[PDB]
């Protein structure tokens, strides 16, 4: 067991190893309770994530659990990955608190789009890593299903990674949200991740939010503007009779032709573009796909594009006691095998 010391920052005590210093708070509250620190052992700056309130309830032990697995498994160059986690706690009798430690990332897209609109060669670049990352993530049958700017950091060498950094103690997950996850939630695939990355892309080379919708009719709206209403094809796959008559109550709209919208873009990005932000998701590109686009052509290595080794998610199914899933984050913290240094 490594030596801790104590301090307090912003209305909270914490208590890490030696190894971690000159802690100071990040994002105001953005992140979560989240510091930037200097870890001895690399002579890099981390982030440390102070879980909060880890061990409330049945569902907060659970999504403690959660993220701990999802994090514990990451291994890709443009996905968040795990650096350290620790409790000072000696004993699962007195496990408490959670500690996680990643990489410190530059600054979100939501900044970066708000600071200027991208050049063509950025945005195929920043697209292709969030693909690249997503056939890994898909590849385990992990769905993501928070994609947005805010959840995509970048660093000076644009380099990218997904992440998701979850609530807030403003960008809009609706904006970036899958029609067919709008109404019903039943009859959806990890390809609810790719419609996102076609709403980031759009606004990656516009500098616009692509379908800025007050709520989730609003939002169903503007997009159908854009790919106009279901035909009879798409519309026989649909269940939900509310949503179903919902969709046949509108007045028809025609899908645009979306080198009218995206006017000036680069023809093999309005392509992919088209080909991404499909209603039917059953026809909708798949991450593994995207990265053979003719748009990813100065990228893309099918040699080093890799899938990621299986997930087990049959925790997902369970319904535990808060001890339970307690006991369990404490096995997963115990087990952690830090990653190779040499960086
Ligand atoms: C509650 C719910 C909505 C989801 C909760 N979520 C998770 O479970 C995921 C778990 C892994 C996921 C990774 C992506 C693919 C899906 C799983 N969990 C994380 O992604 C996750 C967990 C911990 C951390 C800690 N690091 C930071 O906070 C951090 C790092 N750099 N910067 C930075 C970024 C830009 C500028 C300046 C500084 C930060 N602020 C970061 C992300």
């Amino acid at each position: 067991r490594p030596t801790f010391y104590r301090q307090e920052l912003n209305k909270t005590i914490w208590e890490v190893p030696e190894r971690y210093q000159n802690l100071s708070p990040v994002g105001s509250g953005a992140y979560g309770s989240v510091c930037a620190a200097f870890d001895t052992k690399t002579g890099h700056r981390v982030a440390v994530k102070k879980l909060s309130r880890p061990f409330q309830s049945i569902i907060h032990a659970k999504r403690t659990y959660r993220e701990l697995r999802l994090l514990k498994h990451m291994k890709h160059e443009n996905v968040i990955g795990l650096l350290d986690v620790f409790t000072p706690a000696r004993s699962l009798e007195e496990f408490n608190d959670v500690y996680l430690v990643t990489h410190l990332m530059g600054a979100d897209l939501n900044n970066i789009v708000k600071c200027q609109k991208l050049t063509d060669d950025h945005v195929q670049f920043l697209i292709y890593q969030i693909l690249r990352g997503l056939k890994y993530i898909h590849s385990a049958d992990i769905i993501h299903r928070d994609l947005k700017p805010s959840n995509l950091a970048v660093n000076e060498d644009c380099e990218l990674k997904i992440l998701d950094f979850g609530l807030a103690r403003y960008v809009a997950t609706r904006w970036y949200r899958a029609p067919e996850i709008m109404l019903n939630w039943m009859h959806y695939n990890q390809t609810v991740d790719i419609w996102s990355v076609g709403c980031i892309m759009a606004e990656l080379l516009t500098g616009r939010t692509l379908f800025p919708g007050t709520d989730h009719i609003d939002q169903l709206k503007l997009i159908l503007r854009l790919v106009g209403t279901p035909g009879a094809e798409l519309l026989k796959k649909i269940s939900s009779e509310s949503a179903r008559n919902y969709i046949q109550s509108l007045a028809q709209m025609p899908k645009m032709n979306f080198a009218n919208v995206f006017i000036g873009a680069n023809p093999l990005a309005v392509d992919l573009l088209e080909k991404m932000l499909v209603l039917d998701s059953d026809k909708r590109i798949t991450a593994a796909q995207a990265l053979a686009h003719a748009y990813f052509a100065q990228y893309h290595d099918p040699d080093d594009e890799p899938v990621a080794d299986p997930y087990d998610q049959s925790f997902e199914s369970r319904d535990l006691l808060i001890d339970e899933w307690k006991s369990l984050t404490y096995d997963e913290v115990i087990s952690f095998v830090p990653p190779p240094l040499d960086q």
